[PDB]
């Protein structure tokens, strides 16, 4: 949005403050740099889909891939109990 503003403001200077041979010269100029401020502006508006497209991805794979670590915390949690529980037995067999 600021852009236009921008442009307003300098479109005005050329007659504020100038008083230039023939008006019509004038709008010429204020056409192109109309042109070159909506090429601006597009690629503005053009980022914000971008964004969002790679925002929701982003996210998704951040849930997705973040749930393995608890999965392997409850592996984890299984070999605490394991070493918990004493071991027996099976040493005769392999020592066999």
């Amino acid at each position: 949005q600021e852009l236009q503003q921008i442009h307003q403001y300098i479109m005005a200077l050329r007659e504020e403050y100038f008083d230039p041979s023939i008006v019509g010269w004038t709008v010429k100029y204020y056409e192109l740099e109309e042109k070159i401020v909506s090429l601006i502006k597009n690629l503005l508006v053009a980022l914000k889909d971008f964004h969002s497209e790679y925002i929701v991805s982003a996210s998704n794979f951040t849930s997705q891939l973040s749930s393995q670590v608890e999965q392997f915390l409850h592996r984890n949690i299984q070999e605490y109990l394991s070493i918990l529980t004493d071991p027996d037995g099976k040493g005769k067999e392999k020592i066999a």
